[PDB]
């Protein structure tokens, strides 16, 4: 059994309802059990143009799946929520990102864990800190509570 942490986002449709549906679907795969869920945060989009605000949260899971089996379940959940994938990035019904998989470091063409951007993202670290404050991020070797920083663009929803 491995303790893993997922980052969820939605910035189109009924964001909260899609996030709650996504959690229920994730928990329903064999080999995945949701053990904790952060508060929901409304977050300013980063890394792109002006876009609709996201709802983001993190989820703790207990899993017996390999990290690539877990990735398949995450992507399938996005498909269940009818995520659109066009030539350019745009708003999405659901994004399910693997943030941490135990203390493993995985670098494969289709998978990087810990997520390559998480340590510089308030929309990840703030909700992650609500449920994983003492979890070690194995690249930096810091606890999440030592990575998290204050960011006014992330607000409790
Ligand atoms: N830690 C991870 N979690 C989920 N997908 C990951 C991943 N690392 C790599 N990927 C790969 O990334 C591919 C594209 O996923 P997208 O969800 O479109 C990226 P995004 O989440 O919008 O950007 P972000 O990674 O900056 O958050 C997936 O098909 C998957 O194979
Ligand atoms: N707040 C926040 N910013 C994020 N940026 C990304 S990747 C680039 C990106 C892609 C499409 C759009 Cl429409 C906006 C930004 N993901 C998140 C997320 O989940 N939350
Ligand atoms: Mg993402
Ligand atoms: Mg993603
Ligand atoms: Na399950
Ligand atoms: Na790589």
């Amino acid at each position: 059994m491995i303790q893993a942490y997922l980052g969820l986002g939605s910035n189109i449709g009924d964001r909260e309802s899609q996030l709650n549906d996504a959690i229920k679907i994730l928990n329903e795969y064999d080999g995945i059990s949701v053990s904790n869920i952060s508060p929901i945060y409304e977050t300013a989009p980063v890394g792109y143009t002006e876009q609709p605000n996201f709802l983001n949260l993190c989820v703790e899971i207990q899993t017996t799946l390999t990290v690539l089996q877990l990735l398949e379940c995450c992507l399938k959940t996005e498909e269940c929520l009818h995520r659109i994938r066009k030539e350019r990035w745009g708003p999405r019904t659901l994004d399910v990102d693997i943030l941490l998989y135990g203390e493993e470091m995985i670098d494969l063409p289709k998978l990087s864990v810990p997520h390559p951007r998480m340590n510089e993202r308030a929309f990840v670290l703030i909700p992650l800190n609500d449920i994983a404050a003492n979890v070690v991020e194995p690249r930096s070797k810091l606890k999440v509570k030592d990575l998290v920083f204050v960011d006014d663009s992330v607000k409790r929803y």
